[PDB]
């Protein structure tokens, strides 16, 4: 009674991959980083190129570091939005992608070859999202200490809004 799909979600305790971040506007600037997830509900987006940004969630917050400006933005979240609580919400269309709905922004995940190939949604202005994924990992270790914000200097400015 479970696709094969379906039993990844069911199972899935942690995630990591390269990804590909296209916003959909005038020209599409590309974003490129690596995605780290883990139950309960804790997420670490690194952004490699052009931009270096690190993007730690978990259930209640957003910190949001750019190391280029020696500064962190935190920003307390009211619903659960993280990738990892995401995926363990997605329900199968009759297309066969899968998805969900969380605070009026609807989540599209595609699968390829068995698992999380694209991750598709509008954000705050109505501008369409497409993360790809590559290199994609299924229940990978990941150590808890990665998604620890830890500055970790102290000129860091932290911004709250």
């Amino acid at each position: 009674t479970l696709s094969k799909e379906e039993e990844v979600l069911q199972n899935l305790q942690s995630f990591s991959a390269h990804f590909k971040q296209v916003l959909k506007n005038e020209k599409p600037l590309v974003y490129y980083g690596v995605l780290k997830a883990k139950a309960p509900n804790w997420a670490l987006w690194v952004y490699e190129k052009p931009l270096k940004k690190e993007i730690y969630m978990n259930d209640k917050e957003v910190v949001v570091y750019e190391p280029n400006l020696f500064q962190a933005t935190i920003t307390p979240l009211k619903d659960k939005t993280d990738f990892f609580t995401i995926l363990k919400q997605l329900k199968k269309q009759t297309d066969g992608s899968f998805k969900t709905t969380i605070n009026k922004t609807t989540y599209r995940l595609v699968f390829k070859d068995g698992k999380p190939f694209s991750l598709e949604f509008k954000d705050d202005m109505n501008n369409l999202v497409t993360i790809t994924f590559s290199q994609a990992e299924i229940n990978p270790k990941i150590p808890n200490e990665i998604f620890v914000f830890n500055p970790k200097d102290e000129n860091i400015d932290i911004v709250r809004q």
